[PDB]
């Protein structure tokens, strides 16, 4: 029986019996992924070189302006944005959204994969709303999931009920549920990072790299694959199982990657399918933050590989 | 004044004074290519899930094969999916010989990884009846070569004595638009890229210039590491941003694990015919000759300097 | 503000705090249409017609199966189906549906314009779902519209709050509110129906066309449109204003049009938008059917026009 | 065997041994249809309401025009948006000239009723500097001539001295597929086309001959009655099903309304290459000589036998 992102978004608000808030923000966040789709794939690009006679500044503007017009939000922190966005009075609603709207593009001049990244928090306190609403722990999300644009477009939802993976049907501008409640593999066979840092990496996972490459026990190497794109590194993570690291390193004691629109909803995503993300020293849903910008380490994929690398970071103190 | 793919095609066919086949030949190849890429973006799926009540590389298979054999510019079809050449039925037949990797990266195509189409183009060097042997020439002998990225949009990169030029798919109307005229690639990039997996069997030469790239001898910043797994998508990085692309030869496989005709051989002509290099270690890609048309080489391509640092250490180890 | 057709739809259920159960019926509903649209206009005829080597059915089909699974309805009446069908128990809800998959698809063979009509009603009476339950008259309806595939597609939707039309973006799968709360003119001058019924024409008819082809007074004559598909020629009367025939003559006392789900919803957008339109004897919403394919006359448009041609009914009664 | 459009004009400009000229020119015509049928079916849309925080028939104009231009194969050009002929400035001249309404129907586009571009061409035929003299040839000299209708589908109907065949958008690839080789339109139809609301205005022998129609009086069956208004849509819908089609000439308008260089003499040429007729009552559409291009004709249209059966009566009335 076939399911929507639309109907399914529906079905689950109509149980929760709340306001409606939620289902509005989700839905008003999948049709700007679906117009952001459209601009990525490059529709129109004929009228820009003459035939009648930006992208991430673009994708930012829709899906400000698809949130604050749900009237489900009233705080909006941006990748693109150097303060959180207060939503006007007339169209507030309870909700904080803390997004990347187009994750990779800094490197979209090769055509290679992009994304969209949110995490959804209720607001946790009374005053009025700012900045400090979005300084929740991961732990706190209500929704979070990501929209990748690879060799087709897919929105990974993450909520209490589980992953759900939604393919959009470009022939008529639907998601269509494909994947209902994804579990991670146990144990993978791939591994994930930026290889270049090696002279900067931390000792531990100096390790765990070297037992990927060279295992003792009798078995095959790891491949390695680093798009350099996260949504594409976590996605083939979460269908393929294995691992991914942007890890602290000295150079970087915080790591890199942004903590309320890149790390926690990832980490979530992977925590509800059954698989693990860690700073190195915590859960990355157990930070608690104290600046919107702020950087995080991230490891996660499979528990078992995940749980290995555990294993080697406690060797090393 | 605006430029599309039929339209650059015409005007080259003009400039070569020749029959007109090629250019139905490119002219068909890249509708098949629109039809792979509406199919790879999955249009349609919804009726695979029920909405109303062929894998992805057969289908891409039979699209470029249907395409180029009713072109009727081709006599030989050599395709990754195929065990032996297709020799186009004669009522059919033109004079072009054609290898492509249909859908190349479908392996990974699960996960939403980049994919593509490559393709390489020579005329037939006989009289007689068309055969194998006429797609076992070297790589220098090609007329015209390249790729199309299915990526974050569609891309086509088309490789000819002309040069290397850029056109991408505009979903809206189904149109290939110029958008990077004569490209050349940086002399010398910022990024590595190959499987690191694979390190214990390593070349000893490998081995080295990754240790060069990670590990700077004259106190500079080391390169960033990229693989995708997808070839099309390496390769391309490297085109746009320069760098260095490796599936070289070691000794477990001896041979690399790429196959020439219709991987190694169209890239090398791109990156060659735009200002790079290409190379197995031994001899530039171009220049090997090939006695079988699923036979596998190295290959190490990219920025022109990157390619010499490589060879540098590659002769070092003799 | 943007505003779509799903957040339209959801905006309107959450005001009046029900079930929930007809947004994801026009929101399932909807999501067929786009498929329709696609089909229609020949999304992958390349794949016919050999590149690698039923419309009305379709249709039906994505209507069918679209309607069943959204959990909202019990009976389902089609143009294309000769009983009723009773959605399954486990899937059943409170609403009953009359649709016409693909009006006008005889002519489609020239690639004239053709629509999708449809019909909601409650579930009125208490005992198991049976086609009685879609023999209500037309005053019962809940929720009526069609979509039109023209030039380009749009989905017209009335309810107690008004017309609204909705305009399909094919680059991202949404339909944009263009019109909101649309009324037809008090008198237009266009006149519509099948001239070629001249000979077999009731008198009355034959006196109001002759009305309008030679007027009485001073005016100009009205204009002349006929495509030959409701959906299209409806939707110009209620663009335009005007009036549409498609009446009772001698071959077919009882017209030839289905009253359920052609002649009902019809009226329903007709009346929602301040128009009219009458069997000639009652208005078309009073008729009760008997059989869910019954057909009953139809004149609509405008209500001075059809005031006009009621004036000249009465004169032969 | 699969044929797209552009493979058959590039096949067809082969055959002709021509320059290239025409098959430049109707491939860029059939790209400009491409981008008008998709803001037609309103891509885009959702950016005029906000989502993210120019009317149809200029817009085609300008997408055709620029086209032209920019294909080298015309020299004047004119359109039912244009007051005067437009003369091709000379870099980019070519030696051929068309006559099109860029965007048939348009004035009532808001009841989204099929709209349609229609056009035809010419081979210059003078050798002075080119001007709007060279637009006022008869139909009879037209070398190609067509219709792209943009209704529940999108479908170019091209007509040359090969005949009619009707191509199909697919909207998914953006390729026109060949699905009608060779039309020819039935001999006698069932259906008759005009506006009967000017019934007070018509030509007695028009009022004979509908008369003829809704009551036969051979006791055959009455002829059904559509006219939906848009030429290009009616034309179409006679040319796919059989019958007549009329926009005649009455007392208060002695040359009817429809413009004779790009509605009536495409669409007669059309209708004569595909075994049917189109008439101004008192000679064939395509033999009337035009005195300025924006000049209307007569036209009853469509299959042999009931333009014939109109013309009868026709003569009976003188
Ligand atoms: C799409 O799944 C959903 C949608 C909405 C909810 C939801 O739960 C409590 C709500 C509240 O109003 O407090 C609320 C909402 O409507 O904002 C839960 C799941
Ligand atoms: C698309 O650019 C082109 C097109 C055509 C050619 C071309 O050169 C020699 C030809 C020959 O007939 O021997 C020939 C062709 O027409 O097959 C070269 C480049
Ligand atoms: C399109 O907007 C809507 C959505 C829902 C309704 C609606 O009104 C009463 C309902 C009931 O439960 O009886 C009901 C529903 O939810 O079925 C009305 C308008
Ligand atoms: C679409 O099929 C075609 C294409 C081209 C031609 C053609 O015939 C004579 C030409 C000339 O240059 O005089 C000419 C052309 O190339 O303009 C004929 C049919």
């Amino acid at each position: 029986d076939v399911n929507t992102l639309t109907r399914f978004v529906m079905e689950e608000g109509r149980k929760a019996r709340g306001t409606g808030e939620l289902t509005q923000l989700l839905n008003s966040l999948c049709t700007a992924v679906k117009a952001i789709s459209s601009a990525v794939r490059k529709a129109g690009i004929a009228h820009l070189y003459g035939i009648a006679g930006k992208l991430d500044v673009l994708s930012n503007d829709l899906v400000m302006n698809m949130l604050k017009s749900s009237f489900a939000t009233c705080v909006l922190v941006s990748e693109e944005d150097k303060h959180a966005i207060i939503v006007e009075p007339e169209k507030r609603g309870k909700y904080v959204v803390c997004f990347d709207p187009l994750d990779g593009s800094s490197n979209i001049d090769c055509l290679v994969s992009v994304g969209t990244i949110f995490g959804i928090y209720r607001k946790k306190s009374t005053d009025e709303p700012s900045e400090k609403d979005a300084l929740q722990p991961g732990r706190n999300l209500v929704a979070a999931g990501y929209a990748l644009y690879g060799s087709a477009t897919m929105l990974v939802l993450a909520m209490d009920c589980g992953v759900n993976c939604f393919m959009l049907d470009p022939a008529i501008g639907e998601f269509i549920l494909v994947d209902k409640d994804v579990k991670i593999k146990k144990k993978g066979k791939i591994y994930s990072l930026n290889e270049g840092y090696a002279k900067d990496f931390d000792p531990a996972v100096t390790e765990y790299i070297q037992r990927k490459k060279f295992p003792p026990d009798n078995s095959a190497p790891y491949g390695a694959r680093y798009v350099g794109s996260m949504v594409a590194d976590v996605h083939r993570t979460l269908v393929y199982g294995g691992i991914f690291l942007y890890p602290a390193n000295k150079k970087s004691p915080n790591g890199k990657l942004r903590l309320l629109y890149e790390c926690n909803p990832m980490a979530y995503v992977m925590e509800k399918a059954g698989g693990m993300a860690t700073t190195g020293k915590e859960a990355v849903l157990d930070v608690i933050p104290t600046d919107i910008h702020q950087r995080a380490p991230v490891i996660l994929g499979s528990p078992d590989d995940v749980l290995e690398f555990l294993k080697v970071y406690e060797k090393h103190s």
